[PDB]
């Protein structure tokens, strides 16, 4: 489900020249660093090689607490830090990567702005600090002095990771050198080269995932186009599904009264399955283009549980011209909350995808039903 | 887009479940001491396997110094036969292969040890054709293997002729030097080829995905759509016959009938399919003249096309001749080309079955007229 594909990944589908439209694409330290840099060199796996930087920033340099952040991107493009990897209290644990999961939005906290300038930051006196927020220091009694806090980059520059340490170990009531930057910094422009190759990597991988759907639901669908209403029951499945919406509402426009709409086949999302609003299928076809509205008590388009984010796009048949149909998704809902958030880049994207098929589905299965209603006139 | 720009190994194009049903979900997912580094650094940027290549190619140009210098990539095809390819190679266009222990370098690449010759006209494996028809003498050469982490040997670099004062061997620090550099070159091109291998993966599911627009596009005919099917399988797979036979709709042993196509164009309308239909399985026939037949149709990729629930077979598709490009050479089938017809012929399949039930309208409408 639609979910784990919500990074920015390349279009489904390709259009080209009028774009006919496609899916076919197109000394002794220096000695260390590198015994380090090959033990990364070799893993794409993000939280594989995650792991293993945690661990070397660890004997890297020297202090109390450490942590690593991986910067993030949606679909949308919306970044973000989160960490599972976080050095707490000492003793003292359910587990360790402990189920939980801190994240920052981008350009909030310490790292939030390191993050978003790029710089690296070298403070003596948390409080000092205006981003500090010392509501953790507080509640669990640890005395955060000082802190290492420096980008992760890819070549381009590109931040891609924070890494700080807490605290710097000492028997002198020490700050973080000079030296000490460039060591812990020396080491981390190589991660930030290896880990963009393991961003890189796995969004392949998941580009292929969203493929691979792509085909099942293509066999699925296509299985028994000889009732309309059979086939309609598994795009609307399907799609609620994969998609986690609240309502999938198809529209065909009507074969022979070239306007307005023969039948309707609507689903709610606890699954019951049967046969009035017809504006945006009526935009839509009208348009011949999507419509993505975040929420529609805010949209000075369309006179305004119920009906917040909608989705609905229209359903071309072959040679790719007249309109046949409408599909209306309603109110995406944030995965495990059931929040309700509007559709993204991704869902606009898989959709688009999909109604190629469900087009050339509906269209075959009407071919059907035509030639069944010939031989019910003797 | 052809079949054999995807003939290395990848994911198995589809998983069979406990009892019929193929999914497409597949693999179960979601000092230089310093100078060294500067080197390191500067490659490991690349997960194009040619552009790190190149870059390859000048690291080991300023790491030992040497007259003509060559690097060479292992390879691989569906069939899991290694060779060797290189383009980057001082002759101080054109593209070595070397297959797979031929050579002194084929044979670091399937020994993957190093070797470090002081005179070539001595070393058993060295050969002076090359060097007579050219006015070279080849003379001293350090082959190296360059190993991924997993210490498999994915390519070879090596360098021909010191440059000295007392005219050199390669020193025991050369070596060293060298081996080192081809370390982290083994472990950034793996990643590199594993990316590519990816990018191919997903490549071919846009092949489907197209060539399954294509088909279902109209089902309205068993005629209409097998030239449809054909024509693009033969110029995709790279062969020169593809014949589509279905099984008889009514029962059953049969073969209602037969599209057949040649790889110029449309004129249609005979052991092997049977065999299928019987067995129920793919037919991979290197040398059709050398099996249980009795005898151009060298070369036999017979794949069954099933049904709705993967149980019974609708019908039968069969290639003949599979022509490396370069060539016209006709030339056997290979996991690879077994595994796109193998997907390929599910939406077959349903395509086919499809059509059938139309069929059996119009089929219905000529009883009484």
């Amino acid at each position: 489900s639609a979910s784990e594909f919500d990074r920015p990944l390349r279009p489904i589908v390709v259009k080209d020249s009028e774009g006919t439209v496609s899916f076919l694409s197109d000394g002794d330290q220096s000695s260390r660093l590198l015994e380090l840099v090959k033990d990364i060199s070799s893993h794409l796996d993000v939280t594989a090689l995650c792991h293993k930087i945690f661990l070397h920033i660890h004997g890297l340099i020297s202090a109390d607490r450490y942590s690593l952040f991986l910067v993030c991107e949606d679909s949308s493009n919306d970044k973000f830090l989160i960490s599972r990897l976080f050095d707490v209290a000492e003793g003292s644990t359910l587990e360790e990567v402990s189920n939980n999961c801190i994240r920052l939005e981008w350009n909030k906290g310490i790292v939030g702005h390191v993050a978003a300038l790029g710089e690296p930051l070298n403070i003596k006196d948390a409080y000092e600090d205006p981003r500090f927020n010392a509501e953790v220091d507080q509640i669990t009694g640890y005395k955060t002095q000082s802190i290492l806090c420096m980008p992760i980059k890819n070549h381009r520059e590109e931040v891609v990771g924070v890494a700080q340490a807490i605290n710097k170990k000492s028997g002198n009531g020490g700050t973080f050198t000079e030296k000490d930057e460039k060591d812990f910094a020396a080491y981390l422009a190589f991660c930030g080269i290896v880990l963009h190759n393991a961003q890189l990597y796995e969004t392949s991988l998941l580009e292929n995932k969203r493929n691979q759907v792509l085909l099942d639901l293509a066999s699925l669908i296509f299985e028994e186009q000889q009732s309309l209403e059979v086939i309609l029951k598994k795009i609307a499945a399907t799609i609620i599904s994969f998609m986690q919406v609240q309502k999938c509402t198809i529209f065909i426009v009507d074969e022979d009264c070239s306007d307005s709409f023969s039948s309707v086949f609507h689903m709610e999302c606890e699954e019951l399955e049967k046969s009035i609003n017809y504006m945006y299928a009526q935009y839509v076809k009208n348009t011949m283009e999507p419509l993505n509205i975040p929420d529609v008590s805010k949209d000075k388009r369309f006179p305004w549980q119920c009906i917040r984010s909608l989705l609905c796009t229209p359903i071309k048949n072959g040679k790719k011209n007249k309109v046949i149909g409408v599909c209306q998704l309603v109110n995406k809902m944030e995965e495990n909350t059931g929040k309700v958030k509007p559709f993204n880049r991704n869902d606009e994207q898989f959709l688009e995808a999909f109604v190629i098929f469900c087009g050339l589905g509906i269209q075959n299965t009407q071919m059907y039903e035509a030639v069944e209603r010939a031989m019910a006139k003797r």
